[PDB]
């Protein structure tokens, strides 16, 4: 009973809420900013700071659906290895298959993993290059 994979699920939600959905706000706010001046005839060194952050949080966005892919993909994985698991003591091949659904199973948890560290990492980055925009 690892429904930590329903806990997980909500916490992309929240992670998405909290994390992802507030950053992408705050550089909304100077697009809009840059856009509203740029037009009262009013951004320099300043654009190049934005660019990087909203590249980051942008890549952000993505990896994060990467992650929730990667899960989705494990969670089949799981659900596999407990119909194999069970109709086996229901009772040499059913032995195989949950030999074989363990391995897609152990392996696809090792993908969900590396697509979190990788999340893990992305945002890392997209919070600092938005934090940089401390820009005079």
């Amino acid at each position: 009973e690892g429904q930590l994979t329903l806990l997980l699920g909500k916490l992309m939600t929240l992670l998405g809420d909290v994390s992802l959905s507030q950053l992408e706000s705050r550089l909304a706010v100077w697009q809009a900013m840059i856009e509203s001046q740029k037009e009262m005839g009013i951004s320099k060194e300043f654009q190049t700071a934005l660019g990087e952050a909203q590249e980051a949080t942008d890549l952000y966005e993505a990896s994060i659906k990467k992650t929730d892919t990667a899960k989705s993909v494990y969670d089949a994985a799981t659900k596999k290895l407990t119909q194999a698991q069970n109709k086996l003591q229901s009772l040499a091949q059913a032995e195989a298959a949950v030999e074989q659904a363990g391995k897609e199973a152990t392996e696809a948890k090792e993908a969900l993993d590396k697509a979190t560290d990788a999340t893990v990492k992305a945002g890392t980055d997209a919070k600092a290059k938005a934090e940089k925009a401390d820009n005079i």
